[PDB]
């Protein structure tokens, strides 16, 4: 049970307010989206232009391609303006957007399209061939839209159709609880589940949290994110547009820290958001060389922000990094807001919607200073911002509910002021830099190679990255005197060729056997614990 309005839509109820203020003279033409590719190309939309161009996107999707309300649309694009336009187009047209990384390989794509029964895919040059290798095995797939300077056989040209579309689209009166997005998300075993979010659980939640980052109406925010991470919708798109502020996007084709640094320095970015890895990469560059006195707000999420990183960023930039915490299923769950005291090692207090607590094995609230499982209260009232459940899987949504709480699956401690301290994943999920990684994903990849008879993938501390994927591998006898160095590279490349490279095992250790339960199941917890002093 939720306490929401009957109807909500981020495009019509927020974005178009800002456009209408411009049309009617109440506000000057303000920048909404500012994009750069780093090679001398830039593009900017004001809120009216964004409204119009996104209405053209809705018309392409629902008119030219005839996609109907409730249809599921896979979106697999790099950091190009068309991503923002296509997501907004889906929201208007009542279509369910399902973003994924351009890193994906064909088997990743097959899995997503088959599991979701996607009716359409919107892709770029990066994944054409990957999609086409598997498209014919997907009987629900009816539309393929390509965003590219090139035309290609079998694919509709998105850019050409966008330009032909009317700038007037009548926004669908979408319901608050109505499906708006599906984000695939990795689990402790098996393959990614489909996390469904509603019009309100993304957009109304965003409108309510708007400003938490310290951003204001006339500022520019840069969210540095894979376009497949829920972070991109929540912070790159909805936070700034809730406030009438500009969002900044850099193609960052190669994710180069020096490019990031010159960008911060050269453009009047007032707020920035990124995973801790971003900050750690910048701290290795020459900060003295590229100053950014316009930068005021530095926020982070996705991984644990080490006190070490916080301290160094302060020392070198004079700025605080304010940590936040969440997951795909819950969005922004805790944070350090602008006016809150920073506590090194602590990821903040409850987001305004949420009763976040530390809880015991029977579902009860624990006192400050005691370790347990982090949760959000969802009975008898589910707060605005929680997802709708895992699609086609009511059992696995039930499995994460304990008493009245949704379990985030992270251990934690709460202090005397309500600040949460992350104490590690309670299960086998791995966190490598941005990304959330399911051990079965990497294990399946590894098992396809003939040198691997048995394997267990787990998380491993790394002094330069924080946390990385490690594979323990039992070799077939005939590989026992290969060069371990060379074989490791081979297996690493193997994984990179069969699934999205972010999950490759950056460490491998060869062993004669793995630990097993009394019914033969591999004990990852045991290996993990060893790996961490
Ligand atoms: N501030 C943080 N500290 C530690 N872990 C985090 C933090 N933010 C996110 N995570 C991890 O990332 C998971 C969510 O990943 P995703 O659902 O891909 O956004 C959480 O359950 C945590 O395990």
């Amino acid at each position: 049970h939720q306490e929401v309005p009957a109807k909500f839509n981020f495009a019509s109820d927020v974005l178009d307010h800002w456009a209408d203020m411009e049309k009617a003279g109440k506000r000057p033409p303000s920048p909404a989206l500012w994009w750069v590719n780093g090679k001398g190309k830039e593009l900017m939309w004001n809120f009216r232009e964004l409204s119009e161009n996104s209405q053209q996107a809705a018309n392409v999707l629902s008119g030219a391609c005839g996609l109907q309300r409730g249809d599921r649309v896979a979106v697999v694009l790099p950091r190009v303006p068309e991503w923002w336009l296509v997501i907004l187009g889906c929201i208007r047209a009542g279509l369910i957007f399902m973003p994924g990384t351009i890193q994906m390989k064909s088997t990743d794509i097959l899995y997503r399209l088959q599991m979701s029964k996607a009716k359409a895919i919107v892709a770029g040059d990066e994944v054409i061939q990957e999609v086409d290798t598997v498209a014919s095995e997907c009987p629900s797939l009816r539309i393929k839209l390509l965003v590219s300077e090139k035309s290609c056989d079998g694919w509709l040209n998105f850019k050409k159709l966008l330009n032909e579309a009317s700038t007037t689209h009548h926004c669908v009166e979408t319901g608050s609880q109505e499906a708006s997005a599906i984000y695939f998300t990795s689990g402790t075993s098996g393959l990614p589940k489909m996390a469904e979010h509603s019009y309100s659980s993304l957009g109304l939640k965003a409108k309510m949290d708007a400003g938490w980052t310290g951003l204001q109406a006339s500022d520019i925010m840069w969210t540095i994110s894979d376009t497949g991470w829920i972070l991109n919708i929540l912070c790159s798109l909805m936070e700034p547009w809730a406030l009438g502020a500009c969002t900044f996007v850099h193609l960052l084709p190669k994710f180069d820290p020096l490019v990031i640094l010159k960008t911060l320095s050269s453009y009047p970015i007032k707020s920035m958001m990124g995973a801790p890895i971003v900050y750690r990469m910048l701290l290795q560059q020459d900060l003295s060389s590229y100053k950014f006195p316009h930068l005021q707000n530095c926020v982070t999420v996705g991984e644990s922000l080490l006190p070490e990183t916080l301290e160094n960023w302060r020392a070198q930039t004079g700025l605080d990094i304010r940590e936040s915490y969440g997951q795909t299923e819950t969005g922004l769950t805790c944070m350090v807001s602008k006016t809150m005291k920073i506590k090194p090692g602590y990821m903040g207090t409850a987001a305004s919607c949420y009763d976040v607590q530390i809880i015991d094995d029977k579902g009860n609230v624990l006192p400050p200073g005691t370790e347990g499982d982090i949760g959000i209260r969802v009975k008898p009232i589910r707060p605005i911002g929680i997802f709708s459940g895992y699609v086609d899987n009511p059992d696995k949504t039930a499995a994460n509910i304990r008493g009245d709480f949704w379990l985030l699956g992270d251990r934690g401690i709460k202090d005397e002021d309500g600040y949460f301290q992350f104490m590690g994943r309670a299960d086998d999920i791995i966190n490598s830099s941005g990304y959330r990684i399911g051990p079965s994903e990497v294990e399946n990849a590894l098992m396809e190679h003939p040198a691997v008879v048995e394997t267990a993938v787990i998380s491993s501390p790394d002094p330069v990255r924080g946390e990385v994927v490690k594979a323990f591998v039992v070799l077939a006898s005939q590989f026992l005197s290969h060069d371990p160095e060379q074989l490791t590279k081979e297996l690493q490349q193997h994984v990179k060729s069969v699934t999205a490279p972010y999950k490759y095992p950056r460490k491998i250790e060869f062993v004669l056997n793995l630990p097993k339960t009394v019914t033969g199941k591999i004990q990852r917890a045991k290996l993990r614990d060893k790996e961490w002093k």
